[PDB]
């Protein structure tokens, strides 16, 4: 068609780890993130075979998700928060350089991520790490 397989969302290499910020990414800010209205086109990878959106992978080289996120803090895949915090910035910028400005999908995006700012700055200061 054809779709690239999903992203990794496990390191076998890449050292595992945890923090008490990757947790609230994930027990607090993701799980607001997932229940928004919005939420339902950034939960799994961008089909783009199905939509028909032409040179999806040749324009989008790093194709991101909630669910590959969600998976990614599942797995301690993340050495720390800012590294989660750039797949979020990685999905919203993805939509906003393929998408015309205003378009349905970007004024989605752009809900979805000024809910995403407001949460990530309820991330303790500090990071701790986490057994
Ligand atoms: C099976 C039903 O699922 C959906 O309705 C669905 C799922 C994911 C997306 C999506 C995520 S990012 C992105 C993008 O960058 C641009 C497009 N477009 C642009 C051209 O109009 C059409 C959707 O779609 C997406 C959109 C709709």
């Amino acid at each position: 068609s054809t779709n690239p397989p999903p992203p990794e969302t496990s390191n076998p290499n890449k050292p595992k780890r945890q923090t008490n910020q990757l947790q609230y990414l994930l027990r607090v800010v993701l799980k607001t993130l997932w229940k928004h209205q919005f939420a339902w086109p950034f939960q799994q990878p961008v089909d783009a075979v199905k939509l028909n959106l032409p040179d999806y992978y040749k324009i989008i080289k790093t194709p991101m998700d909630m669910g590959t996120i969600k998976k990614r803090l599942e797995n301690n895949y993340y050495w720390n928060a800012q590294e989660c915090i750039q797949d979020f910035n990685t999905m919203f910028t993805n939509c906003y350089i393929y998408n015309k400005p205003g378009d349905d999908i970007v004024l989605m995006a752009e809900a979805l991520e000024k809910l995403f700012l407001q949460k990530i700055n309820e991330l303790p200061t500090e990071e701790t790490e986490i057994m």
